[PDB]
């Protein structure tokens, strides 16, 4: 049930909606994240294991997570 | 493309691959996006545009990134 109480997370007021003010919040919250939390980040996406992520590795996520590219990356 | 693109911003020795270093640096641009520009990002998730993302939308989200969703649990 994480989905769920990963949105519960989100959903600050638990109207059953993410508004602009709450993805916003959470975001600043992903920026805020500890070494280790990087550093767990990190093992997903580096599939060769050398500790950095390389170009490869990188289209083989986004692949993965369409969502990167076609959500997330908007922001940016 | 925005991948080539996304990929090189954050290469900042650009010697072609992200160290623990430039992800967390990624990771604080991501939090200190203004809303203006999280706005692109809920937009693209928010399916049928009301201006909120509900648990539907937030799931299908989910389900085609499992990948992000695990670098979620990692903080959520
Ligand atoms: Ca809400
Ligand atoms: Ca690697
Ligand atoms: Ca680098
Ligand atoms: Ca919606």
């Amino acid at each position: 049930d994480d989905m769920e109480r990963i949105f519960k997370r989100f959903d600050t007021n638990g109207d059953g909606k993410i508004s602009l003010s709450e993805l916003t919040d959470a975001l600043r919250t992903l920026g805020s994240t500890s070494a280790d939390e990087v550093q767990r980040m990190m093992a997903e996406i580096d599939t060769d294991g050398d500790g950095f992520i390389d170009f490869n590795e990188f289209i083989s996520f986004c692949n993965a997570n369409p969502g990167l590219m076609k959500d997330v990356a908007k922001v940016f």
